[PDB]
Formats: C-alpha cells, structure tokens, sequence
C-alpha cells in the first residue's frame, strides 16, 4: 500500500549507507546552490529566485553542519598527490584526530575523482584494528576532510630510515602487513599501491594501513580490469596500464615481498634513477632481481621475498595466505598469527601527550576552480560524501 | 558542543513546514536529475557521472512516491488559467478525491511560478471548514498534482445559473462568503479575487473557498504593496484596478468590493459593471459613482440594495475598513434561521441530490497539448517548484 510505500522509502533515507541518506539529500541541495550563485547564471529568472528561497536556510543549515572552522590545527603531518594530512584538536570535544584534506580542485583537473568513495568506505565501515577508523567525513567548497584516528608511531618511510631493521623485526612487521592485506582481501578488495608510506603505526607500535586511493572492487572471478612511481608495482600491474589487462589479489603479495627486501636490504630491489629505469628492472626481474653480497639475510628470507617477486602464475598467495604464513621464515618465539597484534611490537613509540608529532618529519610550503559563465557542476561529483558515525 | 547543532538541524528536516523537511529534498534530488537528463548536457563529465549514480536509485524513489497513475480519473469537473481538476479515486484506498493539475510550462511560460506556495499552504495549514482541504500535494516532470476534498455542490456560477435567486437565500451565502474571507484574512491573507466561480459548495451546500492563486500575504498593519493589477475583470476593485498604475496600497477592503459585486450579481441577475469589452468594463469600474445603477424591473429589497452601495464605494467609506463587525450588524442579515457561531450548522437553501460518491452532476462537461523544449544548456525548469509536495 501507500503505507507500506513510505515505511519502504523512510528505510532508504535512515540507511546510513543509501546513496539517498539526510546528509547526501543535504549534499545535493548544498551542492546545487554553491554550483549555482554566480551573477552571470544569475541572470537566469529559474535561477535567480531558487537562490532567493534557500540562500538563507542554506546558510544557516552550513552553520550548524560539522566545518573545518570546528577543529583547532596543530600541525601538517603529510603531504600527498592531491592533498595534505593534519594533526588538529575538535575545539568542543578536546579530541585529537588526523584530518585529511582532499583538494576538489585537483581532483577534479588531474580527473581520478571516484577513489575517495572506497577509501571513505573501507575507513568508515572495515572494522578491523589493521585499518585506520574513519569517524566523520565532510566538505566544504575547496576541499573534502576525512577525520580519521590519529597513528602517533609515524610511518615505516620513518622507521628505516631511522632503524637498521633485523630479521626478527622484519618477520613481526611482514606479518603484520600480511594480516592486513588479508583484511581488505576478505572485504573483496585489491590495494594495488602497498608501499611504507601507506603502513602507518599506532600509540603501541602496531601496524594500520593508511591510504586507499589506489583501492578496487574484485569480481566474481577476483580479477580486476581498469598509474603511479612503480618501485612497488607488480609486473601484471605494470603490463595492465598499457590499455586493458586483467589482474587479482596476488599483486599485493608481489608489493610484500619489495617491502621485505627493502627492510633487510636497505634499498628497494629495483631501484633506478628514472622511472623508466625502475619499470624496466620490474619487466625484466628474473635476472633483475639480485641481492648484494654484502647483505646478510637468512635463507629464508631469501626465499620467501624470491617466492614474492615471480611471476603471478607461481607466485606465493595463489593457492591463498595460508602457504605465505606457514613458510619458514615466520617461525618464531615471540608471536603468533592468531595473537601478533597483542604481543610486544619491535619499536614502541615514547611520547609526551596526546598531541606529539616527533615521528613525524616537518612540512615546508593556492588556485581554486574559475568563475563560471555556463553551468559547470564541478560540486556534483562530491554528493553524498558527508558522513557523521 | 556539537550534539547541540545537530538536535537544531534534526528539527529543521522533521518539521513539514520548513523548506528543507525530506519531502523537499528529495525534489532538489528529483529535480535535479529531470533538468540534467538530456544528450548534449551529458557531454559534461560531471553531469553524466552524477546521473549514472544517481538515476537507479531516483528510478526506484519514483515508483514509491505518491503518482498520477495511483489515481483513476473519473470525469474533468473544471478548467482554469494554468490546468485543469479532475475528479479522482484512489485505487489503493478507493477514496473520492479532487485533484488539480497546473501545467508547469505554462506557469514558467506566464511567468508567475510562485502563486501556488500560498494556495499550498492555505489548503493544507487551514483548518477552517471555510476552505477546501489538501490532503497530497505532489509532482513530476509536466504537471503539479494538488490532492484536495471532492466539493460535489458544485460552485455559485451553477447555484445562479440554474435556481433564480431570492434574497432569503443571497444573505445565507453572503453570510457566508463574509465568514470564509473573514478566516483567510485571520490567516494574514488578503484574497483579491472573490467571485461565485472560486466558491463550492459542499455535500450539504454550505459554502467552501476553493482557489487561492491571487492571494497575498499582509504587512503588519494590514495594507498590501503590489504592483500587478490581479483577478477576474468584473469583480476587480477600483483600488486593485488603480494599483496597476504605479505604486499601490490598500488592505482588505479590496475583497468586500467583491462581495459588494457578488450581491448585486445574485439578486439582479448580472454583474453591475458588465460590458462587451474588458476596456469598457474597466471604464465603468472606475466610473462606479455615475455607472452603478439598478434595473427598474427588479425586486431588490432597501436593506439588500443598503449593503451593495455600502461595499460598492472607495475604500475611505466602505464597509469593513472598522473589520468584520460592521458587516455582521448591517439589517440585510438580521433574520431567524441563523445566527453567525452556527451558520454553517443550519438548513443550507440548496442541499444536492446525490446518487452516488462520483456524481458530477452540478459540474458541467468539458471539451477541447504542449511542453518544454530540449534544452542545450542548463535552464532548470523544474528549480521552482522544489519543495511543493506535501503528504498529510
Ligand atoms: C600517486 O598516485 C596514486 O596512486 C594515488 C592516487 C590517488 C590518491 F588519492 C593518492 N593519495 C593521495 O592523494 C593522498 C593525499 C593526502 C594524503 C595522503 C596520505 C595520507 C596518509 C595518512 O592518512 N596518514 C595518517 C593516518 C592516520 N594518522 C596519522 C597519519 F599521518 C598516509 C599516507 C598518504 C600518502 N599515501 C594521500 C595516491
Ligand atoms: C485569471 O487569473 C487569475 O486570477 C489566476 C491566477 C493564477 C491561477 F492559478 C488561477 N487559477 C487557475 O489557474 C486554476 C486552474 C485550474 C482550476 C482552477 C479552479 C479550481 C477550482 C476548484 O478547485 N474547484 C473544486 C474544489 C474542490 N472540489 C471540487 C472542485 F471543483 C475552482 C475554480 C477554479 C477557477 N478559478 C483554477 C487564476
């Protein structure tokens, strides 16, 4: 009936995750009025008086939303392709988060702008200690913001750099990024840009993946058909950006196995001076690959981050994550793959108070989208992004 | 803290007469897809992408939401400036209804597209048995639909045209034309446009208003700053009609001009100012002292003829500028069939024959389309009438 119609749609709209949510309705009116309010549209009669209806209740509804004018900065602790990442402090709660600003402007010219929807997702609703807790996400004309959980260890970029890894070290750490990359395969996703950078620390030294840019739905078969520094990017990976090419979950491993190497090591395994120098030594890694003499890594070792770097037809993690945490090299008197995240990390973090950045290197220093004649909608694109848990 | 702003905006969507409840948001969403939907503005990869999200989702919302295709039309009981009103029976629930279209091409074509914010809000905030009642005030891409009470009566135009007249009956329904705008003007709400064709009559023939395009909402003295001379030629006030020409204020006096008209027209059987043009008309509205006369052969009591005279003056000397009181206490009223706390409660003159909940027998037939063109550009055609629907 027409009682059981509106029970049906009043569903939709309290669902959290609907596309028609309150906050994504609230979105799509906010962002009609911003792509809107120009004086050359305004000349329009249709358009002139829908603004002089809502310019009123839309700013006030803009001042009662959650705003960046809400959280005190303390800090910019990242920077990043299209954006940055800050250490703020909510000014009503005393909370301290790490808010991460997303440029709208940049996005939309350099033209990725669907990306920030998984990682808004995953981030929001993972529920898992290997993923960095989203708890609200929300815009405003310039930028989109996803306050997120603060990791106060720093990145593993910070941590090699700052420790000459041993092998116990690299068994805990390895492990740790294997668990996680199981966590978002098992939410039917491929990262497809693992890399230090996006392995991030907590307050006990504890392994969280940070960055999902890069981040895609599998199929029912697990393949994914559809850019970046390719240090980390598997060959298969590499061969797919040249037009169409199919690839799975396996290209994470391959990442993997070039962080293991880097950490012993100390460089990555097909470092060059130019990408296309890099690229190359990635296509060509069977006789590419090699270790210097003057490394000292087990034989284990070896052979796990050779087990890794192969082709994706006999690659380590086909056949599942059961071959990879039951190799040798994990083998160990301190942890076990039910309990790690519980056991003693490597490198605890010591630090002061809430607030404290010092595993964190400092940051070192504008335009905006023109003035519209037509009808842009440059807004459009970001409706339905708000997010209040 | 932030608990406090969220409480405030919560309020803000719940309450059905704020601009953004949910009913109205999702026409900002609704809209917003009908006005993107089209080839060449698909060429632009924001609006392409925002509509290959989106139109699954809005494709799903239209078939819940309340529709045309619910309705089963029965017979189009009336036509207007900018529609049509049918009568109605809602498959689900088979209740009776009236419901009126209002083309929305030729509201934007016409240029008025705001009239209908103040017909809404009469119609579904009222609650005076004075006024036709709205139940479901909804949309889509041609037409806005207005849900309201079946009015089986039919209006006074019928009521005049078939039975002639006595004036027993004209103080009944003037009584009651008095008490109706007296609730409009209660509400803040000026009518400007009172005439026996915006007039229904109800299952019992007791009056009910029943259009409200040219209404306006008073200052807070109770004058009117407009404009635009507005309302149907004959009953138009001088006031009104002098308004056209400049700067014009004036207050509710305007619609007692009308009832002034609506009096004569009862009991002499024509409207007093009537001409074979519409400039000839205006020419005698505004030379009302000289052109205002009655037929010899017309039985017109001197209390009826007391009360038309009274109305038919400027503004300065008509009755009602001292409110509603001095019109209840004229002698023309005086009788003893009813009082004015229980009018509405008495034996009305012309109480229908009704066989059956579809009888359109007062209303008369009908007899004998256009829409928007495919626009290059954003235009926005449907940006004003975001925040028109409306469920009880
Ligand atoms: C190069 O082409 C790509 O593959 C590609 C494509 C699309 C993309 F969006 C991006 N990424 C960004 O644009 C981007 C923008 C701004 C900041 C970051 C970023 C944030 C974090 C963080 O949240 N840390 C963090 C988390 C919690 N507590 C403290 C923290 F410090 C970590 C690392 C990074 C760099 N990965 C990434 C990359
Ligand atoms: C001349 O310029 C104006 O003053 C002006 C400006 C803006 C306007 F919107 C309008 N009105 C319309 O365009 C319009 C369109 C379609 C139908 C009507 C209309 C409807 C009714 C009715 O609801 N009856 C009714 C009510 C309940 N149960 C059964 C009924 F039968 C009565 C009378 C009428 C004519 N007035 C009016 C007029």
């Amino acid at each position: 009936a027409g009682a059981s119609r509106q029970r049906k749609l009043e569903a939709l709209i309290r669902d959290p995750r609907s596309p028609i949510n309150v906050e994504s309705l609230l979105d799509g009116l906010n962002s009609l009025v911003l792509d809107l309010d120009f004086p050359a549209l305004r000349k329009n009669k249709n358009i002139d008086n829908f603004l002089n209806r809502y310019e009123k209740i839309v700013k006030k509804i803009r001042g009662l939303q959650m705003k960046a004018e809400d959280y005190d900065v303390v800090k910019v602790i990242g920077r990043g392709a299209f954006g940055e990442v800050q250490l703020v402090r909510h000014k009503a709660s005393q909370k301290v988060y790490a808010m991460k600003l997303l440029s709208k402007f940049e996005m939309i010219k350099r033209s990725d702008s669907a990306f920030f929807w998984e990682e808004r997702d995953i981030m929001a609703f993972a529920n898992s200690p290997w993923v960095v807790q989203l708890f609200y996400a929300f815009q405003d004309d310039r930028y989109l913001y996803m306050v997120m959980e603060y990791m106060p260890g720093g990145d593993l970029v910070n941590l090699m750099s700052n420790y000459d890894v041993p092998e116990k070290w690299a068994k805990f750490y390895t492990a740790e990024v294997v668990l996680a990359l199981d966590a978002i395969h098992s939410m039917g996703l491929i990262h497809r840009d693992v890399k230090p950078d996006n392995m991030l620390l907590d307050k006990h030294g504890h392994l969280k993946l940070a960055d999902f840019g890069t981040c895609m739905k599998m199929d029912e078969t697990g393949m994914v058909h559809c850019v970046g520094t390719p240090d980390y990017i598997s060959p298969e990976v590499l061969k797919s950006q040249g037009g169409d090419g199919f690839y799975g979950r396996e290209c994470d491993w391959w990442s993997v196995g070039v962080f293991l190497y880097e950490m012993l090591v100390g460089d990555t395994p097909f470092y060059a001076d130019s990408l296309v120098g890099t690229y190359s030594k990635i296509m060509d890694h069977k006789n590419s690959l090699c270790f210097p003499e003057d490394a000292e890594i087990s034989k284990h070792a070896k052979n796990l981050i050779c087990a890794f770097l192969t082709d994706r037809e006999v690659r380590l993690g086909r056949n599942g994550v059961e071959e990879i945490r039951q190799h040798p090299f994990f083998k160990n008197d301190q942890w076990h793959w039910d309990n790690i995240r519980e056991t003693a990390a490597p490198v605890v973090p010591e630090l002061s108070s809430d607030i404290d950045s010092s595993n964190f290197d400092d940051i070192e220093d504008v335009e905006t989208f023109p003035i519209p004649k037509a009808f842009v909608g440059n807004q459009l694109p970001f409706i339905g992004f708000t997010y209040y848990r």
